RNA sequence: AUGAGGAUUACCCAU
RNA sequence: AUGAGGAUUACCCAU
RNA sequence: UGAGGAUUACCCA
RNA sequence: UGAGGAUUACCCA
């Protein structure tokens, strides 16, 4: 097919939304950033190898900014107080048949629904209770 | 009121859903679980913590499991043939309004939307090109 | 501009085809795949080496598998009962221009053209005679 | 019957064909040879073995010649500048039958067939990308 | 849809055009190279690395050869004089802008400009006076 | 002719064009600076030494301001992160006639030329894909 | 703390 | 990391 | 190097 | 066994 291709990170319907775009691609390791500096762009990477003897794992790292006072273009430090970091590992058994994949997709986006547990806790600074 | 409720991990249009519920909360690790026996069950763990003096750390687990019928010994046992591991890991500064949040949530949801590379990708059993 | 795509490995007219695509690319390695459990799937690695100060050495590599059913215990997964394993490496001087290559590539596709000696004794599980 | 005779290695329409014909089967080992100065001719080598219980292996082995003259003292003889070697091991388990066969020959044919990933690098002084 | 792409390295008003193409991407080195034989070809590599924590680093080769025919053994082989090599390594903070970028390249490319003190001086085999 | 004078480094048209000039010459190496205190200058530098037997060797080195909420005559802190640097090393036989080294330059010109893979990759904080 | 480190998975490994 | 360090050139050298 | 083996980018002389 | 080398049915770990 050709997957490597750009497409919308973050969705605030049409008016601003934040799309992510080809970059590199060196080692395999396929890379998507937005229009911005480095330093302040969104980032999205992604791989895949055969960890194990029977296991195949998905390494998808994500890099959020920090928006609010944020100044477009400036030097802000330290780094690590303007930015996020996601890291995910998924674990796939070489059992895995397509169908057995579309459903571990299901269930990521699942938990991460709007609305639900975990994303809630997450968009307001909070924890389970 | 509690943000610790039960949520459907997999939709498959109200019939084949796979709900999960609160099952533990010891050690500051939420649980949830669904209404299987233990070893056939979909498991799901959150936990926050304070990873450093200016970050929050969210750790995030699922447990995809598939379900089997197993003869150990002339009788049938529920277990799992496999299971595929999702660990994430989310870093977050402490200068992160509610807002920035918010944009983490929704890149995270963009990120496994259909028909984004990604999720097309592991549903295909291959990789980015 | 990228040949790191997919391609048709087996052609079964237009239905049955055999595609396998890009899966990985680590450590100067290619690696093919086809779709679904990487238990039954066809996989194509590639190389290219500088051997010495006058040879440039390719690797490829194929495996063809021998899709079935494995049950132990009641618990079926699917499996390979068996694979075939072609390995070859092929040098070419640094002195070759690229009419030198086709004409190598002509070669090699000579060599296992349908009812040349080769490729018949092999589809007949025979040597020569 | 006989497949132990002379084939077309490489084909350039109908007037420019290396034809290759059988010369010795010496120790389980046929070869197919050019014609002309044995210097600057096109080698092919065949056997099959037992290589363990299970398995029979191919070992197939090509020459491709860069023909060129070679003056010494004013004494010039039909020699090579050059030559490109091919050499690959084919492993077929006992279990497979002509069917099986025939597919794995068809997944070496695939593999070389004009415009795919492998044989395009090759023609082309190139690698992978 | 991919930056990897063939462009005119030498351009001598469409006739006798040193065009330089895809060739490798092994190890998160881009290369190219001319249609010749890897001896005589000319070579162009790329590759981009996080050298520090707020640096990224660009490393840029390019190998301009002095096409020539050697003797060696009383036959003549396609080989290379001797070679020019130049090589480039640009250091950009991550604060960078994509305007900030532009205007990196804009002054790489005044750098060299017809006319300009540098490339008079090395077009003449002299120094800055 | 005497080739240390001032020139276009950064070309937007007549309106925004910086012009670079000559600054230094100590120890035979040229330096030019836009009209800038040196922290936010554009500096530009080169020198001519034979590296060895059979070599020269022309050192180029670019420096580049970030100019993206820059603050024109201020102390912008650290330095790093305000620009961009730049260092050619160009490796020439001596043998190289001048129309060897016109072409030299023709390939370094085209190298970096507008809408080529480079030039684009580094315009656009991206690596080759 | 970091790892496109591993797992039988709230554990283990390396620097 | 730095070098107006070297190369047969994605390598090597010094601090 | 190998008409060396394989559990196929591993291991043997 | 080897994305080990070759002067290609040879030789190295």
């Amino acid at each position: 097919a050709s997957n490597f291709t750009q497409f919308v990170l973050v969705d605030n319907g049409g008016t601003g939304d934040v799309t992510v775009a080809p970059s590199n691609f060196a080692n395999g390791v396929a890379e998507w950033i937005s229009s911005n500096s480095r330093s302040q762009a969104y980032k999205v990477t992604c791989s895949v190898r055969q960890s194990s003897a029977q296991n195949r794992k998905y390494t998808i790292k994500v890099e959020v900014p920090k928006v609010a006072t944020q100044t477009v273009g400036g030097v802000e430090l330290p780094v690590a107080a303007w930015r996020s970091y996601l890291a995910m590992e998924l674990t796939i058994p070489i059992f895995a048949t397509n169908s057995d994949c579309e459903l571990i997709v299901k269930a990521m986006q699942g938990l991460l629904k709007d609305g639900n547990p975990i994303p809630s806790a997450i968009a307001a600074n909070s924890g389970i209770y």
